[PDB]
């Protein structure tokens, strides 16, 4: 839905992303949000604009919710929910000695509960990974930015051997054909239970790009984390199988980790 770019304020500035640069603000006085000033060029904007009602009516408790977007004047906002800790990436790395694995099946759950949400709408994330999620004031995760990575104009991001394309996240069936999936969500998600599991630590550390993508084609996998059990584990190694249609649904995840929860 359209808003008012007369009932935003702009308050600070939060930096920089694939659309340029994003600011804190309120909406009428109240309510904090995130306003992303789309940088032009950075963005498909007939296709956002046009694609971009599915995405507003997208409504979870764990997603970071689309409240709407600013398209009569030049660059176009995005308004979006804030969430006062920032990027799950850099919240594990910081807080990384404060959780406990509890903690960190939590923080799964979260996610797994809005991709489960998204399943359920047919809607695919595209690049799912702790860096795209967000964390609030009281340290529930959600997740940001699903879907918006269809709109990216940045050769270096949208081909598969461009510097920014997240290849660390991605399935086979991605980097060799670009076959999309919600399976691909679902390997994505188990890397990001990794990055959860480790606190931070970057997948294929010291791989190049390519080499990641080649050595997870001959069937190498990440390693278990030092704090995730092996319950835990075979949870997130299930995402990871070579063949798409062998990979869980986010339902059967979430059935697996409320097990897990359950047991402890
Ligand atoms: C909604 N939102 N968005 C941002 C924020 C700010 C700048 C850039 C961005 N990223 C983006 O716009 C973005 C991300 C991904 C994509 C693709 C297409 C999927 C690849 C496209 C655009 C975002 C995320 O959308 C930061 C928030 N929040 C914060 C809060 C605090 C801090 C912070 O500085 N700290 C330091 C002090 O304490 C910890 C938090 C940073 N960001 C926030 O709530």
């Amino acid at each position: 839905w359209e808003i008012d770019p007369k009932d935003l304020t702009f308050l600070k500035e939060l930096g920089t992303g694939q659309f340029g640069v994003v600011k804190y603000g309120k909406w009428r006085g109240q309510y904090d949000v995130a306003i992303k000033m789309i940088k032009e060029g950075s963005m498909s904007e007939d296709e956002f604009i046009e694609e971009a009602k599915v995405m507003m009516n997208l409504s979870h408790e764990k997603l970071v919710q689309l409240y709407g977007v600013c398209t009569k004047q030049r660059p176009i906002f995005i308004i979006t929910e804030y969430m006062a800790n920032g990027c799950l990436l850099n919240y594990l790395r910081e807080m990384r000695h404060r959780f406990q694995t509890q903690q960190l099946l939590e923080m799964c759950k979260d996610v797994c509960e809005a991709m489960e949400y998204l399943e359920s709408k047919q809607f695919l994330h595209r690049d799912l990974a702790a860096r795209n999620c967000l964390v609030n004031d009281q340290g529930v995760v959600k997740v940001s930015d699903f879907g918006l990575s269809r709109y990216v104009l940045d050769d270096e991001y949208t081909s598969s051997v461009g510097s920014k394309f997240p290849v660390r996240w991605s399935p086979p069936e991605v980097l060799m054909y670009s076959k999309f999936s919600s399976k691909s969500d679902i390997w994505a998600f188990g890397v990001l239970m990794w990055e959860i599991y480790s606190l931070g630590k970057m997948p294929y550390e010291r791989f190049t790009n390519s080499e990641t993508a080649e050595h997870i084609a001959q069937g190498l996998r990440l390693y278990r984390p030092h704090l995730a059990s092996e319950k835990v584990y075979t949870i997130m190694y299930s995402c990871w199988h070579e063949k798409a249609d062998e990979r869980p649904t986010f339902k059967i995840l979430l059935s697996n980790i409320l097990d897990v929860m359950d047991e402890n």
